[PDB]
């Protein structure tokens, strides 16, 4: 832990950086549609200052939707129950 400063800065940066990791996966598999909706959601968070708490609060941001909303929460739930090392 070198950085981490309690000043004016984001609070998540986790779900966003990850939403990109998966987005790249689809882009490689040749998913123009999937990568379109995924990256679009990331664009919305690119302007989001306050953190996330619920799916509805996330869907309130332009550029996202319902399916994506719950998608974000899923990533916060480690997927299901416990985390796995792929």
């Amino acid at each position: 832990a070198q950085p981490s400063s309690q000043k004016a800065t984001n609070h998540n940066l986790h779900i966003t950086e990850k939403l990109e990791v998966l987005a790249k996966a689809y882009s490689v598999q040749g998913d123009k549609w999937r990568a379109l909706g995924y990256a679009k959601a990331i664009n919305a968070l690119k302007s989001f200052h306050k953190p996330v708490t619920s799916y509805q609060e996330a869907c309130s941001i332009p550029g996202i939707g319902k399916r994506m909303a719950e998608k974000i929460i899923e990533i916060l739930e480690s997927g299901h129950l416990r985390k796995l090392d792929h």
